[PDB]
């Protein structure tokens, strides 16, 4: 028994067919079943016909005789069929109010989530279906990871390099850090985890979480989690107050936190907030901050990842009692200067997925681009708060979505919280940009900040842009553009100073060539979202959606401090680089 995700109708049923089961009361259990190909419906039993070896589960083709389910073929003299009158059969028949459309409802319960309509609608639909949207994703998500065949080692040909044989008649995930493995070694009777890993083509490197002398037989497979239900709401319902509320604010502040004293009266004067923090304005300033303004104000500080937990922990230990701070991990290596597990400490730093129940003064939840509508829910549902703070750019990074291929995903269908923030625009805006010099600020504030993102730095004169397509390669799962690391190449022996840099670009492939060629440390623009760097070297590779997302691009240009070469594909986006033009040697 439970709550008819459509109308909220008490019900008996759940749709069998639907990997979530959500409950459906008789007139939407009826409406999806005849509108659908889902026809296998659960109660207190499964309507299925009780019958001695009879394969008939569609709800349209059975009858209730006696307190059993019978087929046509197999019932009694005296039945009723199951699914009649625009209704379906179970308890609390006559409390059902049903829906004027359940288009919605059947859409997300019976797409593959491989076009971004899927993901425009789980962003647009009614808050309920927000949340089983979130759950039913989450699932294919999670069970799509199985459908890969095993990896095993087959061979050890060092250290941090292996041979992998691959399971039969399954196809092999992409080696990419977006691919985390887990090993297991082979025992008695059963498997023991061995630390998580990653890959990347040769042969295979492997970088682990923990090191050890791993050996023939040994495996891989992406572990997968089960998807609890969603109860809680992507966003509670907002209130704006005319005081502050539930928070003292200092009388005595450092001109340090001064610029954010109107951003965190605002805080306190409505249920919820969103910050809008461009590169290098200061998110994580502001973050802590709050706990400076507010005193003795209960703060969980939360994040989908352990690095997002980790770097506001170490701001936090730059500012905020030690004694005071509390760093939650569930029994990888994050930060370890606070107390662990301690719930009840004024100061709460704890990744989304291992939240205790608890109550706050206020909750900063951070890199808010990275969530999905589950993170928000579940965040909604751990913690009780006075006031919610939500700090990230919409113009930066989503969470990978592994099973998108047609479509893009556009920042306001990314989460909730980004929905606001490009449709109502944020409650608050960091305009100043501390990291990057000018030419790289005047770019991506036309490009993605509507010219409201200012310059701390002056020109640097170090921003070069180099409109050369080359030549691609693909291999399994990437792209590679050998002439584009040649002439970076080239460009380092003119210009070695520059052998400080990092190279950047958007495919793990180019980057594993341009390491042997160049010796640059690599990063994927995904890896390096939060990171920044004095020197950037930025090969596009391709021309694809990949390589052209005005987000990815934004996260690329903004890593540099001072000096950046951009190698172009896109004329488009070379256009828009407001840095100086190099010829081709
Ligand atoms: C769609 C696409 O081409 N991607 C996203 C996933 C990682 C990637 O395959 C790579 O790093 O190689 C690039
Ligand atoms: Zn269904
Ligand atoms: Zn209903
Ligand atoms: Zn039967």
């Amino acid at each position: 028994v439970g709550a008819c995700v459509l109308c909220n109708s008490q019900t008996s049923l759940r749709c069998g067919a639907c990997i979530r089961r959500p409950f459906l009361c008789c007139k939407c259990c009826y409406d999806h079943v005849i509108s659908t190909s889902h026809k296998l419906v659960l109660s207190v039993n499964p309507y299925v016909c009780n019958a001695p070896g009879c394969d008939v589960t569609d709800v349209t083709q059975l009858y209730l005789g006696g307190m059993s389910y019978y087929c046509k073929s197999h019932k009694p003299p005296i039945s009723f069929p199951l699914c009649a009158n625009g209704q379906v059969f179970g308890l609390y028949k006559n409390t059902c109010v049903g829906s004027d459309n359940v288009t919605d409802f059947n859409a997300i319960a019976t797409c593959d989530w491989t076009n971004a309509g899927d993901y425009i609608l789980a962003n647009t639909c009614t808050e309920r279906l927000k949340l089983f949207a979130a759950e039913t994703l989450k699932a294919t998500e999670e069970t799509f990871k199985l459908s890969y065949g095993i990896a095993t080692v087959r061979e050890v040909l060092s250290d941090r390099e292996l041979h992998l044989s691959w399971e039969v008649g399954k196809p092999r995930p992409p080696l990419n850090r977006n691919y985390v493995f887990t090993g297991y070694r082979v025992t008695k009777n059963s498997k023991v985890q061995i630390g998580e890993y990653t890959f990347e083509k040769g042969a295979v490197v492997y970088r682990g979480t923990t090191t050890y002398k791993l050996n023939v037989g040994d495996y891989f497979v992406l572990t997968s989690h089960t998807v609890m239900p969603l109860s809680a709401p992507t966003l509670v319902p907002q209130e704006h107050y005319v005081r502050i509320t539930g928070l003292y604010p200092t009388l005595n502040i450092s001109d340090e936190f001064s610029s954010n004293v109107a951003n965190y009266q605002k805080v306190g004067m409505q249920k919820y907030s969103t910050l809008q923090g461009p590169p290098g304005t200061g998110k994580s300033h502001f973050a802590i901050g709050l706990a400076l303004y507010y005193p003795s104000a209960r703060i969980v500080y939360t994040a989908c990842s352990h690095a997002a937990v980790d770097a506001l922990c170490e701001k936090a230990l730059k500012y905020l009692p030690i004694d005071k701070c509390s760093r939650i991990i569930p029994a990888v290596e994050c930060f370890d200067k606070f107390k662990v597990n301690s719930t009840l400490e004024q100061y709460v730093f704890c990744t989304v997925n291992a939240l205790p129940e608890t109550t706050a003064d206020i909750v900063v939840f951070d890199e808010i681009s990275m969530a999905t509508n589950y993170d928000l829910s579940v965040v909604n549902a751990r913690l009780r708060a006075k006031h919610y703070v939500y700090i990230g750019d919409p113009a930066q990074l989503p969470a990978p979505r592994t099973l998108l291929t047609k479509g893009t995903l556009e920042p306001e269908y990314f989460n909730s919280v980004c929905r606001l923030m490009k449709t109502i625009g944020p409650d608050m805006f960091l305009g100043t940009c501390r990291r990057c010099p000018a030419e790289i600020v005047d770019t991506v504030s036309a490009l993605v900040y509507d010219n409201k993102l200012k310059a701390h730095k002056d020109k640097s004169a170090q921003c070069f842009k180099m409109f050369y397509k080359g030549v691609i390669t693909h291999d399994v799962s990437s792209a590679i553009n050998r002439p584009q690391i040649g002439v970076v190449r080239e460009f380092l022996t003119r210009n070695p100073a520059w052998r400080k840099a990092v190279f950047i670009s958007p495919y793990n492939s180019q980057n594993a060539v341009a390491s042997k060629i160049l010796g640059l440390p690599t990063q994927t623009v995904d890896s390096s979202q939060g990171s920044e760097y004095d020197y950037v070297i930025f090969t596009q590779t391709t021309e694809t959606a990949h390589s052209c997302n005005v987000n990815r691009f934004n996260v690329a240009i903004t890593r540099a401090k001072v000096g950046i070469l951009c190698i172009m594909s896109d004329r488009d986006l070379y256009d828009k680089l407001q840095f100086t033009s190099l010829e081709i040697p």
